[PDB]
């Protein structure tokens, strides 16, 4: 068809694989939950998703792993938490010039990457976006003339948590929001909406990015995090992309496997903690990185169990066709 | 035997092993070591060298490399300095549930970091350790409502030394002291029952142990050290771990790698004050980060010397051992 | 000749390769330089240059890269910083000893990261320095007894920029500045010494190192960086070194790659203000880190373009005979 239209393509394919899930028809449901939460950080998301697919073309890079969307997902996030951290309110134009050139990066750093993790065969998964962001607000920061960032500063005193005032319901309602937070949407339609987009791709991602929302969750009740954090879903957007990672994507889905999901969605939830806590004294925000490390750092575990079986990354596409491939293989 | 004793005889080994000694005999005097230190951290290590071996057997890895005890030493350190670092005193046995859990992720991350360091044949030293108690320190911290962690917050003023009041019998009682607070015990009876724990397995190792400690405090002396901190041996327990790893156990033993072991321990211990006052910021303790860094970039030297010889991990015992191994190869 | 006036050659050639220029004329021209900015900080950095060097020699490493001085170009910075940022004066010669024992380490530090960097034929560019001289400011601090460093902390309230008394000379003369601050210094003089040092060995370094210096300093008037900071060159020295690093030195010089250097040098300035930031929460300085981690990012990625080329190491000498070079073997 058009070439216009293959472009489009890409960037829908390159919107919704955040979540491991390649379909534009999951893109176009995210997108529309984008404007449902806020139109800037939509169009913000969008202009940088655009940036980062077509630096990838002027950096002339491979064909194939373009129309996936594998670069396009890394400047979606750019956007969108550029939009979010910023003090000038909705509708500050002057912050899409930094989006222009900060998403170039995108692709810079996913090709710099992916020249150190093809030796151990490990997926780049959004190292290049937490570098980028990381580089971004550090350098700006809260007292910048320009583009001024949110306060975040580290706790000095003791949280008065009251369990008689917790509320079970607005808690269950932490699933749904806690997995619209990995865009950085704090809206529960908008987590539907995601939800659908999951289901219509793979029933089995969805599952796992629910059951890690819940893992999250709960593992902030363990260590007395304050309610209206976990209400917000910052507790638990972490654990749905480990345990979406995990499950059967990168893992042929097994019930040992999904068992390792479990622990790795733990594992991520409480590496959350701990890098908010160390990166808020520097006024930082934790962005993506207890997925990364966590991820990283259970698909480097080597098992003499026969039923744990990492997916080399050229035949991965998702769980129940990787299930079809591997029993395929065995015969 | 009974598999209840190889177990034991495996949590013996590997409670040991921290001093990269293996002896169920030095397990128990080590064991004994920290019940005259405090009853409560000896039983919160044990508990968390059995978690940790436990869970070596669960994720099915080799046989070989659990009866030495090499996943079990990850665990002990966890549990003692989870129970130093409390706020709650002693005997508070609601610290036990996260020694259960996150001593579950020492395997892990010792099998995702040998994955790493086979490309370089490097020794996995204490970095499944050193993130381990990182993350939970840091996830807690000293605000937490749960399990509260002592305030460590870096310097704004002139510490006052006075060199008219420093008395020299307590200075050289740090090398006890200095070996072993490595477990965490501060403890002069500890240390030297260490020393001899040390010295029944192999002497050299006891040897380097002692030089170890005594270059780490006097190589504070030279950066105006306050007395307190030399004399609780908190600034010479890197670098006796450094110098026991570079001088006979996994560099075959001459007096050039002797004099390479003595700078490896002046460099550890100087890395220790950088590392104690840059995590400082974050309320963290530097926790042998000093000793996995300086072991690290010390092993990775390459040298056309002829007698400075790096020995493969498949053949590292003890450096005894190690000097019959290499001078039979050599004939 | 004899011996000690090889070991001179050696120093004099190591004294200017920071610049990537093998030269002793130019290594000649860069001490005067150095004796014009500062007569204390100039011998602080030879000692330096002399104590790496003979490490060297001492640890029996190989003859060839200790002529070109790559040895000896990382203990030139360790002694011009450690008298940059330290608050007992001119003229302190008890500052010589810490000097003496950390620029020992530099060449312990070359040989560890060459042996991770082999696998992916990339140069050792400062990192020993970056590491050894974050350690001993970290190490010492601004608080020590003995080796006080300048007090340096992050920023709490909002700059007062006047666009109407920003005068354009002086900002043109942050391109000589901000290349002669690479070592330290901020005399245009020595900058413009620095300049013909560069254009008697290659020109084409010379304009890469002028045009990176003015992509840095214009990329920090894109996010309001405080004027006194432009015009001492503070915001275009790791510019500089990524520019000249880019161009023509390890890439076959094209306008592709020239664009690549500017790209390059780009990014650095703006990681160069995140990593001022942050650092400075540690009262550290960001020291030749920005460019360090673009050079690498840069310099690992990959492109199906065919006049985009990574020169191998073994064959890396000056960008026009990499054109002899590069000619020569296509023909």
């Amino acid at each position: 068809k058009s070439p216009v239209f293959q472009f489009f393509d890409w960037v829908l394919r390159g919107t919704s694989q955040v979540m491991f899930v390649n379909n534009p028809l999951s893109g176009i449901l995210i997108i529309l939950g984008l404007f449902i939460q806020n139109p800037w950080w939509a169009i913000s998301g969008c202009l940088g998703t655009i940036m980062s697919t077509l630096t990838a073309l002027i950096l002339s890079q491979d064909k194939s792993a373009i129309a996936a969307g594998f670069h396009g997902y890394n400047g979606v996030l750019v956007g969108l938490l550029m939009a979010v951290f910023s003090d000038k309110g909705d509708y500050y134009w002057w912050l899409l010039l930094p989006v222009i050139i900060m998403s170039m990066s995108c692709p810079i750093l996913s090709s710099a990457l992916g020249t150190i993790f093809s030796k151990w065969d490990l997926p780049v998964f959004t190292l290049p976006f937490n570098i980028t962001v990381t580089l971004y607000l550090a350098a700006t920061g809260h007292y910048n003339l320009f583009f001024p960032t949110t306060l975040l500063q580290p706790a000095s005193a003791m949280p008065n948590i009251t369990w008689s005032e917790v509320q079970v319901p607005l808690l269950l309602r932490a699933i749904p929001v806690g997995i619209g937070q990995v865009y950085g949407c704090d809206n529960p339609w908008t987590g539907g909406i995601f939800l659908i987009a999951l289901f219509i791709s793979s029933p089995l991602i969805c599952l796992h990015a629910a059951i890690g929302s819940t893992m999250g969750m709960l593992a902030a009740l363990t260590i007395a995090t304050p309610f209206d954090s976990i209400y917000f879903g910052l507790c638990g957007f972490n654990s749905t992309l480990a345990c979406i990672a995990i499950g059967g994507m990168f893992y042929v889905i097994t019930w040992q496997t999904h068992l390792l999901a479990i622990a790795c969605a733990l594992f991520a939830a409480y590496l959350g903690a701990a890098l908010a806590n160390m990166l808020s004294v520097f006024g930082l925000p934790p962005c993506t990185w207890p997925f990364c490390l966590s991820a990283l750092t259970f698909l480097l575990l080597t098992t003499n169990n026969p039923a744990i079986y990492k997916l080399p990354l050229s035949k991965v596409t998702y769980p129940e066709a990787n299930r079809i491939y591997y029993l395929s293989q065995e015969r």
